[PDB]
């Protein structure tokens, strides 16, 4: 507060002012434009290529038992796989479903032969192999091993010929030059790898006698035909059934299916967002050319399919296509496919690379959300205050009439005095009076001429602590008047309240009756109440689902688990370095 | 700085002022209940335990003496399983265990001896020491090879009866295992003869296992120990419920502080603790659907007692029995309502994220929606009080007043509680001069309060007289007047600055520029928070992960496989 | 609309109320202090050693064929895999590139001999092994495998006997005291072990005589060269020091513009290229706390200097030496401040910094929304003390309306003095009030009220009450507004819900207030809420995508494998 008394001269034309007058208001941004529209979003591919084989091989077993007296040894059990020809895949296995008894094949540079029992060859039924829970079909032809008839005191062998099938499942990974088999097995040679057009411009690891290829290919299940391959490797024959690796293949996968992408252009790049899953992306205007995708022959077909299939379900009856669907590479590795829409009521190649992350597309999105909605309501909260700012002007016009020296005091920043000197104001700052230094007389009639009564009440005082006495009258918000003008008719039930310091002095009947806090008169307020608080500080801690160490765990069997303890075997339960003699 | 002719308004025109506006309301806010949770998370740990391995490491050796040397020929190794009764009588109850083998090898009883001596029985002794290793146990230590005949060909025997402790491992459905050696077992860690457990699964012939209550284990309390003998070994362990010791999910997170809250159908739970806001239905969920999770309720009121005696205990009370309720993402939320005193598996997302973000943006929208609401019932409010200061304001200057509500220049004046307002003429500023007297040739002493004017509202019109009003105005009336005082100096709009008379006569023309300027205006300085971009960022790649593994099984194979191709012939078929 | 009259008493002292004075308004906060810098972030690090190596060995084999009389078969094969001699792989192999015919090694607790194609020891030239995709480079002596010459109804064996070369990547993880080769072959021997300073002190689970190191060594500089001779072979490899070879961190990333700030006694390190705030205590981490790390200071040091001059140089100062701290989610920070010219442990952490990202994103829009509203917030209390002062010049102009609006009802409002007269105001029925036709004074021509003329009664059974209409439905008991009869008397005076029209001092007809154009006097506010999202699970790849994208899964391979005689034969039979 300012309990300090003032006094002010008649301003003159010494200082003069004016009011500001209306400022030039912001005005609201033209608006976004956005563009709605289907999406289909792809990323980097990393499942395997998967397919179906069928292995042709026959375990050969041959035992080399001692008869003991009361009983007989292994001296060795000689165990190794031979592949089944092409001939017999063709011939007995595939066309009548049985397969010889002999095992003829090349191993370590030379041609072996083994007969099963060790007796003239007999071809042999194939039957369904033993059961178990999650696992491929198998047939074989025997189901125990051989070993030679006892003779005391000597050496002597036995041979097993077990022919087997098993259908399993075949993986490959880019560039698919070669594949696995679910036994382990690795194959080297192209799943894509055949005679047919340019296919035999494939990789392959094998010499031209190996592999086969038949046209018009019928199996057998112990209705159309196909171009069955078959490759005879040292330890086994393989077969699957060959189709061209550009409509198999795919360097890219679908990943989300979006009905309502919004597009939208801003400095220089398109934003896709989706409000579905809470996502914008960020991509060049230029498209990405399709064809640069190193083997995506699945993209064009898969958006297609999805994207007619969500127009009919969603749109077909509210908006039309705008155009070809269009292709965008957003940051982060993601490939989007676009179909513009629009309502009725208008009426080198290269492989793409895909980050696990779609975090930052989601703060982007989550971000772009809440900063949109912030900017357009303060930004017309600003609008509005410039126009009641502009708008108030004209009511201080009026009241700049009215009390001059408040609203110059207002205005100006300090206590001042004024009057208008036409359209402009004149000011002279007042001087400061000690409230030591001013008195308040008891009466406020005047006996010089009866009836007649000064309208505020009289007061002495000193501009300074030993200076005279000045006598005035007592004005508004402490102000001394040098004069003693203001005067009106006397009248009955005289009841007044004038400020004066920090408070107010009564007066009643014209007389002095005592001052008083402004705590003994009720408040009103002409303020409006407006509670704003902070948004207060957070913290965010680390927080996972399932931390490196327990995927890592998640695994049955670790394979560097096993390995390290299994070879420390000799250095854990055997002597390395004792040499016998 | 234009001109205006304002005729007097005509009951043609009349206009009142909007009344006050109804001003929104606070909505009525959130109601949140108190609690504590504990989420649960699909279960990827495999079912771990102890087991001891039972075996023998059988060699026969072929070598051929030569003269100046000797040369293997082949060396046979296997590995036969220990026998039950071997290891209940001799292992278990001496730790001790036969220099011999005899098992079933390819259909075939085969029997081997140690050294080729007689049958022995023989002391366990630990195995060499070795980091990060289970325990073992062994006989021999040493490969027993014929003595040398030269010119001839021999066999001999070695058996080393081993011994190991080692991991088990399972993963659901339990139906099989495997231990650290990388040998599957395929039989459920939980088969047995007790109370259903012969229902569990087992791909081995009946005598092919074994159970012995109230065992004692021996160490080179009773358990019900388990013993299957495979081709290649015999494994014990000890037997046990499935149920108990078995579960689907696991504990992920302590919540001691968990609202929530229910709005539209869902109930809303977050944690200001981890910054985290699940969903969920209003319904519970039957924690009898979860597959084997009987852990679940276990762990779950273990938790909650612990939290509510460290923290509520003293100021708040249970409300009712847990709750379970199943949120998106998988997660399962057993939730403790508080109060002040005063059959399938669940699968879980690995990405907490979508969660996170959900607490932040509640966060975030609660408050702006709050604070800009309280703005706009303010701005209402002052808007209505304002109103009452308008009503005064348009009395006193009707024709400004009208022309700021209208919007456009107009004339107007009071007809009772409505005001009747009649557009402007505007003048060319080139059709307006001002007189230089402002003193009344023809009444001594009276002289005009603002300067006189004559004007044409058309270039090429008749010049009308009349005064210079307020924001330049054209008055037609001359009728401002006063009496002529000493000192008199004014300032007069006219344009777009001043005009300056001194003594009632015209002085010259100024510019505002030449005026000092005061504000009626409080400042408000709004600025737009700026666009931010987010480049993708991730702390590990796929590949970093996958690069951790020391060894990677598929290069290994992938390399190894390629040996017969890299250092051999194929092809080459040799004869003769 | 209120829909109701008033009559207003005089107002008594009995109530006397003032107007609130200015209140203190809120002042802006300080502003936070943030230091520029440059940072290097480093993260756990989960890859392994890396190193060459070189492998040494011989596949022995021993096949044995009876030649019958139309075919041939093998009885058995024999294959292993023997270590090459210190002593050769210096003077043989890598002093002449050549190799012996024959491998000489201990095998099972003997000393075994063999001769390639079981003929006299003859040294053999090295060839490039067949070419073959994504292999590194190996060599070997033979091509064919030997075999027996042929003799009917006869055992045979034959020797083959081939030196193998092949240079292999090697790797190890913590605590590095072993490592594995591209064969998967395990050797336990730190790949730090030697003789030269303390390197005995490493790990190695083989006897000393299996190790040699050759200091001096070359295949154009020379170097220490181990080599350890196992069961099945001889592997090579360059020796050097652990420590700053090895590193238990990996340099992360580098930051640019790293701003750095304290509050609340805790270091914010926040950068606005990467969308990250990082949270760590004001005190430095021991950097030589961190076992091994000893790339961290290189790396940053290097990085920190490359940035400042590409970037810094020309405008700013580094200030002080590079300071290293610990932040939550276990990342390690190192940090350069700047200025324009104007026992020991392992750090482990997290795989996701999304909450730092939170973290960021929350803090910049906080900031944001606490500055703006905050200047809202002044800017309104501004504005209300302004105000004021127009409504201190109002008062004096309708005490009545000023009054009541302050007061919050109906009241009658007169000053005394600088403060305000108030007393209530009695409702009355708008059935209750009459408007006179006549605003015509009989007793005295040329005299005119300047307000309509009413009569009520306070009760629907009282007497009637003669007076004149006020403004806003206000029934003064006083007809003393008059003026002076005027010519085309127009006017309308708010009357119940709307107007009551009069001409020429005459009653004409009440009308609705909607007869009347409404022009504002309000300032338009269109705010609206920021709507409710729901944010949806959502991954790239999910768990399972990934363990799928493994070519061969072990487990798998395992399981199937060792149902083989499971499936294909008879476990429980004998004969
Ligand atoms: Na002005
Ligand atoms: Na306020
Ligand atoms: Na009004
Ligand atoms: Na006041």
């Amino acid at each position: 507060t300012d309990a300090n008394f003032y006094v002010c001269p008649p301003p003159t034309g010494a200082t003069v002012v004016q009011f500001e007058q209306p400022r030039r208001c912001p005005t609201r941004p033209e608006g976004q434009n956005y563009t709605e529209g289907i999406a289909v979003v792809f990323k980097e591919n990393i499942a395997p290529y998967k397919f179906k084989a069928t292995m042709y091989y026959k375990d050969v077993t041959v035992s080399q038992v001692w008869f003991g007296h009361r009983y007989s040894q292994f001296m060795g059990i000689f165990e190794d796989r031979a592949p089944v020809p092409f001939e017999e895949v063709i011939d007995k296995i595939n066309a009548k479903g049985v397969c010889r008894s002999t095992a003829k094949y090349v191993r370590n540079n030379l041609e072996t032969t083994a007969f099963h029992r060790d007796d003239h060859e007999t071809d042999m039924e194939l039957k369904p192999a033993n059961a178990a829970t999650r696992t491929s079909r198998g047939w074989h032809t025997t189901d125990l091993k051989y070993n030679p008839s006892r003779v005391e005191a000597f050496h002597r062998y036995g041979t097993t010929v077990n022919c087997i099938v098993e259908e399993v499942d075949a993986r490959s990974v880019y560039p698919y030059d070669e594949f696995v088999l679910a036994t382990g097995d690795f194959v080297y040679m192209s799943p894509f790898y055949g005679y047919r057009e340019g296919s035999h411009t494939e990789h392959t690891t094998y010499a031209a006698d190996r592999f086969k290829q038949v046209d018009g290919f019928y199996a057998r299940d112990l209705t159309a035909p196909t171009t069955r391959n078959l490759l005879t490797t040292p330890k086994f024959t393989v077969a699957w059934d060959w189709v061209p690796k550009r409509p198999s293949v795919c360097t890219m996968t679908k990943w989300q299916e979006v009905d309502e992408m919004l597009r939208s252009e801003y400095g220089g790049s398109f934003r896709f967002s989706s409000d579905a899953i809470s996502t914008t992306f960020t991509t060049n205007l230029t498209e990405y050319p399709l064809s640069r995708v190193d083997l995506g022959d699945c993209i064009g077909k898969d958006a297609r399919d999805a994207m007619d299939r969500i127009f009919a379900r969603r749109y077909n009856a509210t908006h039309i296509k705008v155009g070809q669907p269009q292709y965008y590479q957003a940051n982060g590795g993601f490939l989007i496919a676009y179909q513009p829409l629009l309502s009725n009521t208008l009426a080198s190649v290269e492989r793409i690379k895909t980050t696990s992350s779609i975090e930052f597309a989601r703060l982007q999105f989550t971000y772009n959300h809440i900063q949109r909605h912030v900017n357009d309501m303060l930004g017309r909260v600003a609008i509005a205050w410039c126009e009641l700012q502009n708008h108030e002007l004209t009511l201080w016009n009026e009241a700049r009439k009215l009390n001059p020296n408040a609203i110059a005091s207002v205005t100006v920043g300090r206590r001042v005095s004024a009057r208008m000197l036409g359209d402009v104001m004149a000011v002279s700052t007042c001087v400061p009076v000690a409230a030591d230094n001013v008195i308040v007389q008891n009466s406020m009639r005047i006996s010089s001429r009866p009836g007649a009564c000064y309208s505020r009440p009289l007061v002495s005082f000193r501009y300074e602590d030993q200076g005279p006495l000045v006598e005035g009258q007592l004005g508004e918000n402490n102000e001394l008047r040098l004069t003693r003008d203001a005067i009106e008719p006397c009248t009955v039930g005289h009841r007044r309240y004038f400020t004066f310091g920090g408070g107010y002095v009564y007066f009643e009947e014209y007389a002095y009756s005592h001052q008083l806090s402004r705590a003994d008169i009720t408040t009103v307020s002409t303020f409006i109440d407006l509670n704003i608080t902070m948004l207060e500080d957070h913290e965010f801690v680390p927080l996972e689902v399932y931390t490196r160490h327990e995927i890592k765990d998640s695994g049955l069997l670790d394979y560097t688990e096993v390995q390290r303890r299994n070879q420390l075997h000799d250095l854990r339960f055997a002597d390395i370095d004792t040499v016998i003699h």
